[PDB]
């Protein structure tokens, strides 16, 4: 009691993971697994009580009786009278992004080319593009959709895999954590910038963190907003500005999950920790701070203002909607309950 194991996925959320341990005066502790899968097995074991999740693993946590606790909450035009704590989340805008200069590919063109995934299994990246791609072709193959992917967490020996390019030494390719180059929302855009891919798959905030100065990592120092556009499933092809009519579908933002029997306890421990290290903590741009990580998204999304109360205590069903429900649903499908482990 008092005391929150955090499960870090990846060395790089390890290390960030151990400095805020050291700042937290060992009030959390750091578990960390080479998967978010892996994660989540040490939660159910009882060996880690918490990590923040993205809606498609809140999915197969929720499965296995983990519980949504405190939901990453950004930055908002309206409710904006209210305490971001007590804030509703709004839900992030699933897109698919292509370069400019490559004039006439549209969303009806996208089979046999070349596609950048954030993760298998991840909102965004995978459950909404290839639960619409599965419905559209009537077929499970979505394997042979696109030529080649960097979809981290397929088969490292199958095409799904072809364009992730591993570490610094050219390990662990094609691995769902941070050490696989084209991982997460940042590397799959990445994976566009450098013209590996035709396509990513990303949320509508990752190409504005990226481009026009916002980013200042080498790779996107000099990307520019005007040369990429979203795809809509109307067949056009639109400005980045124009994703609330050009988007795949929202998605319900990521949350922190724990046990259910923890799930109060973590709560406690989570408000206070960002009370000292959130946006306005205490301590937060002196010694450190909880939502910041040069872009990398470690442990939670860059662009967080807070963990809101989530009210209504849903169950991760109500959390992810049945809307989003029924699709990964219908997508799980393809590769009618349990938990996986
Ligand atoms: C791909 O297609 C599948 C199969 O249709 C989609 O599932 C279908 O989509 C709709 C929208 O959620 C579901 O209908 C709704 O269901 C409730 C009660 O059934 C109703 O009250 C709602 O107003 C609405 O009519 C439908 O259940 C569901 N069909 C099946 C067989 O499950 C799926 O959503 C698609 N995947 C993606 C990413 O679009
Ligand atoms: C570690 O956790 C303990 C217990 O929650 C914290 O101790 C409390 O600190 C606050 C602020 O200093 C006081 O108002 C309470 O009276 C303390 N006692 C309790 C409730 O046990 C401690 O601050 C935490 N350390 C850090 C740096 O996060
Ligand atoms: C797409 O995402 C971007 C980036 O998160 C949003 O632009 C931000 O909007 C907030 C408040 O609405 C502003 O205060 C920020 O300055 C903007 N960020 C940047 C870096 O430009 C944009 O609103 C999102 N669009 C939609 C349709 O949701
Ligand atoms: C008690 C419940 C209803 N309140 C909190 C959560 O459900 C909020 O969850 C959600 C978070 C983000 C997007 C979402 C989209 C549809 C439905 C729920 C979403
Ligand atoms: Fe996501
Ligand atoms: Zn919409
Ligand atoms: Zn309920």
């Amino acid at each position: 009691y008092t005391r929150v194991v955090w499960c870090a996925v990846g060395p790089e959320e390890q290390k960030k993971c151990q400095q805020w341990s050291q700042q937290s005066g060992q009030n959390v502790t750091c578990a960390t697994a080479s998967t978010t899968d892996d994660c989540i097995v040490l939660v159910l074991k009882g060996e880690a009580d918490a990590l923040n999740l993205d809606g498609g693993y809140i999915y197969t946590a929720g499965k296995c009786g983990l519980v949504p606790v405190l939901a990453e909450n950004r930055k908002s035009s309206k409710h904006s009278s209210l305490d971001c704590v007590l804030r509703p989340t709004e839900g992030y805008l699933a897109v698919a992004v292509v370069k400019k200069a490559n004039e006439g590919l549209t969303w009806n063109s996208l089979k046999d080319k070349k596609s950048c995934h954030t993760a298998v299994d991840r909102t965004a990246g995978w459950n909404i593009p290839m639960g619409l791609i599965v419905n559209q072709t009537g077929s499970c193959a979505f394997d042979e959709f696109f030529s080649q992917s960097c979809a981290p967490g397929a088969d490292p020996k199958s095409r799904l895999c072809a364009l992730c390019a591993g570490d610094d030494q050219g390990l662990d390719k094609c691995v769902p954590n941070s050490k696989e180059k084209y991982y997460g929302y940042t590397g799959a855009f990445r994976c566009l910038a450098e013209d590996v891919g035709d396509v990513a798959f990303v949320k509508n905030d990752t190409v504005w963190e990226n481009t026009n100065g916002e980013s200042t990592a080498d790779w996107a120092k000099n990307l520019k907003r005007e040369d990429f556009r979203l795809l809509c499933l109307d067949g056009t092809r639109k400005p980045v500005t124009e994703a609330q009519s050009c988007h795949l579908a929202v998605a319900p933002n990521h949350a922190v999950v724990s046990r259910s029997d923890r799930a109060a306890h973590v709560e406690q421990v989570l408000l206070h920790q960002q009370a000292l290290f959130g946006k306005n903590g205490k301590n937060c741009p002196d010694k450190f701070c909880l939502f910041k990580s040069e872009t990398k998204n470690l442990l939670f999304n860059d662009n967080t203002e807070c963990l809101a109360k989530l009210g209504g205590r849903p169950t991760y069903e109500e959390y992810l909607g049945t809307e989003y429900v029924t699709a990964i649903a219908n997508l799980k499908k393809c590769s009618l309950e349990a938990c996986a482990f």
